[PDB]
């Protein structure tokens, strides 16, 4: 399975993510991910990208790019992955098709979790995140079993830098702008399903495994 989530931000992809890659075994793939990764080792790529990030501006597409190549270029991903927040722009796109041609590799499905932009501020500002593995929870949608400690792994969850209430404006804008015109991009290709996110977890994985089966 060679999938790739769109949607907003705020929309269920990390979480939705979380549940498939478990269900396939598959690596999960964040731009995201990759980059509040770099910001934690203090990296130069880190800081970097961290202006564009809490600004709610998009990191430029040909570094983003290249670390999505190296990324789909590992052993990992030969059986199977799936793309969470990337592509973000037409440009992207087109250049993951490159990628994928290169690598002799083509997707199987993309999925679609449509949300209304009325619920995704306070999803945003109420999520939390694991510091040390990246798992996505909410303060009251989905709460850890134990508070501030992620299940998984123990570690502190914390607040993104980037999950504020300016700075989600600014991030749905970005998407409505860049992004939206995705779904037309993969629609050509006959690999779309549309599915309402406007649901319980439980029951929006249900809709996302009918639609994959
Ligand atoms: N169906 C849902 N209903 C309510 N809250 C949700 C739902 N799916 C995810 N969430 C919560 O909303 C926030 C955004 O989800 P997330 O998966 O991080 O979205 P994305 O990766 O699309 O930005 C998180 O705090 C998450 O726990
Ligand atoms: N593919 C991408 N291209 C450019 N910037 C990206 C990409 N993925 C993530 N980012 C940067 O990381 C920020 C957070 O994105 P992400 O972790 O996907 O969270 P969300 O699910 O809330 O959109 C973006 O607003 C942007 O600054
Ligand atoms: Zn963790």
């Amino acid at each position: 399975m060679n999938l790739i989530l769109l949607g907003p931000p705020g929309a269920g992809k990390g979480t939705q993510a979380e549940k498939i890659v478990e269900e396939y075994g598959i690596p999960h793939i964040s731009t995201g991910d990759m980059f509040r990764a770099a910001i934690k080792e203090g990296t130069e790529l880190g800081l970097k990208a961290k202006e564009y990030m809490d600004k709610g501006e998009l990191v430029p597409d040909e570094v983003t790019i290249g670390l999505v190549k190296e990324r789909l270029s590992q052993p990992d991903c030969k059986k199977g992955f799936l793309l969470d927040g990337f592509p973000r722009t037409v440009a992207q796109a087109e250049a993951l098709d490159k990628i994928l041609k290169e690598l002799g590799i083509k997707l199987d499905a993309v999925i679609n979790i449509e949300v209304p932009r009325e619920e995704l501020l306070e999803r945003l500002t109420g999520r939390r995140v694991c510091r040390q593995c990246g798992a996505t929870y909410h303060v009251i949608f989905n709460p850890p079993k134990v508070e501030g400690v992620c299940d998984k792994c123990g570690g502190e969850l914390y607040q993104r830098s980037d999950d504020n209430e300016e700075t989600v404006s600014n991030r749905l804008d970005v998407y409505e702008d860049q992004t939206a015109p995705l779904i037309d991009y993969y629609e050509k290709k006959g690999l779309l399903k549309n599915i309402d996110g406007d649901q319980d977890i439980d029951a929006v994985f249900a809709d996302i495994k009918a639609a994959l089966g």
